[PDB]
């Protein structure tokens, strides 16, 4: 089916085609991808012809093939000897759904988050004019990705910098966020180049030709227009669903309803808050790129005139949040914790200083499992927490997360994150949370007796605690489990009186060892609890990123879920 | 001749003094700024006349005038109220030296960082549309503010909502907004202050010091006839109608004290030996036998110190403008190329940066170094600036090595371990102040350190002080007595926050009846990590009695840093009253 690419290794390969076979060559690269995701696409099918252009012409590793996100180059991938491994795309001990520079010498940077091609690259290009050397750099961003505020700075650096590099602006007019698996210029002083067809292959080869070399004068900026989806037709159609599609069947399009056969934090997120909304006037929930992803589409359709995307400008989301809420009402900067790392100052410095009104709904909040380290939103539990006035909450289900969410509409004292996953909402055999009552922020939640041993843990960590517990739960609940959904501030109240009577606690969070532990272990400190009779045993994401996967599977390793607290409850 | 503008007491009364009364108002500001000299500049010179045209057209704070950084409203500040408050700006209890909404109604929006009044007077255009209100809503960015993303974005979006909104884009000579921990910012590359693409209405260039026509201008684009976001880039020399500033808008961009009436300024506070001049003589210094050794600064050239580098190294040296995060994205670049580049950086500034070191550098481990300015509290830029939190962001990111150098030795040694260690990230952090200046190489400032091992500075075992650049000066001189004391109490230059000497800490955890910790960082920090890392030392019994001596999880008005620090219970006489509370 595949006969050049059957033949195709590696760039060196590509290039002993004939252009006029790359044509041939995308048609399978695309079945190929279609393919690939078709297990469980649109970035990747949009961007063949022009990484197959940019392969054909440059010279990778040699030259850098940046791609802005990573998750468009699967034919980046497949024309770089990952082919084979693209079945494994994303899958825990495979490769990476995004270039990454540990994975390929043709991976130029370890992109998922957005915007970052540009400004790499222009490192890049730096780096090289530093040392003298002279090879091409290309970065590849999306149109999606151009709208952020490091890809637009970085532009205008490049530009100002004037080195060789040639971005590509891959318009298929999709904003396409950061994710592994499911996801003019003038004043720039930059050299543009198009719009072009950015599935003219030859086109594309041909004047790739003839811009990485203009270098000279500086950098370029190839705007090409794609298809998202091209060539997968349903694609094509319905590029938001397919660039990320689930598993599909290739011949029909059709594929497996995950989003209903589910329901996500994201749709408690979204519904609690377009439910809010109904209510609240003042209720302005904010997007960078993810009016989908985090839910917000019904919002976004329910309450257009108080839904912004921002595109991948978290930043902004954050500061237009800041603005809104300036001006009074009750912001909610819809986000995932992976990309509210973007948006960190702006939650510091634009909020959180004026201790505004803004809200953040915290989609993806510890490991994503599959979208991996770049967007495993294990940080902000960290990072947030350590910002006078933030609170941070995660709802143990959408019930405290809709409670959560009208705490927080409803308390102008300062902002409010509320974390929560990747995933959806499990509270069968575990203890979820109330009905939609606005909760006391900051005050914990047992949700398991005892006083031996406390697992204070919140959302997808409770889960592991409770399931730790559950045995405790059938054996009169020796090891307490509390929903230690406020991480700031925390129960601090609760931790002084679990801690001062227990032996030991556990600390949980679905974030790295910095967060929630580290805020218990403060507070412990603060409280003078941490004699010798006390212990704590933070399980929860180590001081290490985190390859793609499942979560379960790097949850296990970083040993949080349910196993390894009671492990640790058996260490206990 | 204060009178007139003495007289002058609200915004109506301002707009009462109109034609031939304008130069009257600005002979009185400079009459004031003297006064303010003799008891006890450039963007705030700079933006007079628009800040002069949009409170004299605009109606705050029912309008909303937002000042991107917030540093060059001081005729804003002054023109709403503040005027006889400008004395005690950026002064402890006193006025922010930037907009602030908790100051004034006329602050619109809380600044000190760049590029957010785009994002804000957006997100306040926005929100007025939604509570269906119509009152004017603008934004004066700078160019050096224009060249961030979030200024990028924020206008990509606004011109995508198409909003009533202004934008007065300022500074046409393009200078670096004054920053007011940052010192001699004009080596910045910040120019992208054009918006086609944006969308957005677009006027000017104007001349952004001809008042009466930026009253006009903004009479005929910010009325509420007005659909949608505008951009009135004005020209707006940096020091204007002070000719020294005018000559010299990088020192007057935060001049020192001087006399109105000669330029003569105390060039000393500058003349100290800071710890950018510290970071820009070792980096100077490194660079010349590093190659590899690329520096970025995000428009802190001066005060990062790197001026000497760019002069020096013009070909490592990398102004990205006031864009932290390309800053750090680039050193990514550069690192992924084998460079070690270093982003000098505040600690403050290096928070937009966050996700570009999490991500573009640290998964990667790159070598990106940082050099990690303004680091804690920054004192008199307050909230805005001061950089307490790095402590805590950067340390949990995976591989960020933290540092603190006790002094430019240290900071040296750090910086030659990170250079040499380019196999991750490294961040160095010290503070706005002064330390001492050492020896270039030829007096082997590159002392080796072991990365993440602390240094005992002082004897003890009753009680261990464990702290860092401001902080182990804290420590230090906390334990002044404790020398004089038989040393009963330790001090450790816990110099590294990231990883942490944890053989050191688990060593005087299980040895000292009590611990401090002390960090001019967050009570997220530093402290953090060591009871986070005692906390996995509970093999060694790490529940010690341990007293977090740090600046507060609540965001610090502008003071002396000593002042903060006092108040945070950092200082030397709270590390010793804690040290009598053990």
């Amino acid at each position: 089916p595949t006969p050049l690419l059957d033949t195709i290794n590696y760039p060196i390969h590509m290039k002993n085609l004939s252009v006029k076979e790359l044509k041939q060559l995308s048609d399978e690269l695309r079945s190929d991808v279609i393919f690939n995701v078709s297990k469980t696409l649109g970035s990747s099918l949009g961007v063949v012809e022009l990484t197959v252009a940019l392969h054909y012409i440059f010279n990778t590793p040699q030259d850098k093939i940046l791609w802005d996100v990573g998750h468009q180059s699967y034919p980046h991938k497949i024309l770089t000897g990952r082919r084979g491994k693209m079945p494994t795309m994303r899958q825990t001990n495979g490769l990476s759904g995004f270039t990454k520079r540990g994975e390929s010498e043709h991976d130029c940077f370890g992109t998922g988050h957005s915007s970052t091609t540009i400004s790499a690259g222009l490192g890049m290009a730096v780096g090289r004019d530093l040392k003298g050397k002279n090879n091409n750099v290309v970065a590849v961003i999306g149109d999606g990705a151009m709208t952020a505020g490091q890809a637009y700075e970085a532009m205008n650096n490049a530009g100002y910098l004037d080195s060789d590099m040639i971005v590509i602006l891959n318009d298929n007019k999709q904003v396409s966020l950061p994710t592994a698996t499911l996801d003019l210029f003038e004043e720039l002083g930059l050299y543009y180049i198009g719009p072009v067809d950015g599935h003219n292959i030859d086109d594309l080869v041909a004047i790739l030709k003839e811009v990485k070399s203009t270098r000279t004068t500086g950098p370029v900026l190839i705007h090409v227009v794609t298809e998202k989806g091209r060539g997968y037709p349903y694609a094509e159609r319905a590029d938001d669903k397919y660039h990320g599609v689930v598993k599909f069947d290739p011949a029909t399009g059709r594929q497996f309803k995950t989003t209903n056969k589910t329901q996500s934090y994201t749709t408690y997120f979204a519904e609690a808050l377009v439910a809010e909304a109904e209510v609240d006037k003042d209720v302005v929930a904010i997007h960078a790129a993810m009016g989908g992803g985090t839910g917000l589409n019904l919002f976004q359709r329910r309450f257009p005139t108080r839904c912004f995307d921002v595109g991948i400008a978290e930043q902004h989301a954050v500061t237009f949040a800041a603005g809104l809420a300036c001006e009074g009402l009750k912001p909610f900067c819809a986000i995932y914790s992976s990309f509210m790392q973007r948006a960190y100052d702006q939650v510091v410095h634009d909020v959180d200083l004026q201790k505004l009104p803004v809200r953040f709904a915290m989609d993806r909040a510890g490991l994503v499992g599959a979208d991996g380290p770049t967007h495993c939103g294990a940080f902000d539990v960290t990072f947030m927490a350590c910002l006078p006035n933030m609170i941070v909450m995660a709802p143990s289900d959408e019930a405290d997360l809709f409670n959560m969410v009208a705490t927080a509409v409803a308390i102008d004292d300062r902002p409010s994150c509320f974390r929560y996953p990747r995933g959806n909402g499990i509270g069968v055999a575990l203890p979820p949370g109330n009905k939609g009552v606005p909760i006391e922020i900051g005050k914990g939640r047992i949700l398991k007796e005892g006083e031996r041993v406390a697992l204070l843990g919140y959302g997808s960590a409770v889960q592991s605690c409770l399931g730790a517990a559950v045995m405790l739960e059938e054996r009169g609940l020796n090891v307490t489990v509390a929903d230690a959904r406020f991480c700031k501030p925390l129960d601090r109240a609760l931790i002084r009186s679990l801690a001062k009577s227990h032996e030991v606690l556990i600390t949980v969070e679905e974030g790295s060892i910095g967060g929630f532990g580290s805020h218990v272990v403060q507070f412990l400190a603060l409280d003078g609890l941490l004699d010798g009779k006390l212990k704590w045993r933070p399980m929860v994401l180590p001081d290490r990123y985190i390859d793609h996967g499942a979560p379960a599977d790097q949850l296990a390793e970083a040993g949080l879920m349910p196993s390894h607290i009671a492990a640790t409850a058996l260490n206990l």
